[PDB]
């Protein structure tokens, strides 16, 4: 049952939303600076991972990806537009995109995720 948009309140890793699969985008908004946007996907078999999620407003935001024991294992790249980045999931499991805006009002974005998920 995957997932084409985020489902408040997913502001903590325990109620994220998803899961996001590789071919459907996911659409969402940071509210303004207090919201924050966690995000789930499972990957089945070890491979590589890549994340881009276009921002559709203005404001400074990041993303950063946990694995299920809380390391974190990818940072986004800025590049004025979408942030982006990728990483090798050497182990199946559930990882989480914990996305969030240090600086903004408002921003509409969209998810986009490929590769092993
Ligand atoms: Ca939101
Ligand atoms: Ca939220």
């Amino acid at each position: 049952y995957p997932i084409g948009t985020e489902k408040e309140p997913n502001n903590s890793k325990e109620t994220a939303s998803g899961p996001i699969v590789p071919g459907i985008p996911v659409s969402g908004t940071i509210e303004n600076t207090s919201d924050q946007d966690y995000f789930y996907f499972d990957v089945i078999t070890p491979g590589e991972v890549k994340i881009d999620i276009n921002k559709l407003g203005y404001g400074g935001a990041t993303w950063v990806v946990y694995d299920e024991n809380n390391n974190a294992v990818s940072y986004a790249t800025d590049d004025g537009q979408n942030l982006s980045g990728k990483f090798k999931a050497d182990k199946p499991g559930r990882y989480y995109i914990h996305l969030y805006m240090f600086n903004g009002s408002y921003m509409p974005y969209r998810i986009n995720i490929e590769g092993s998920v």
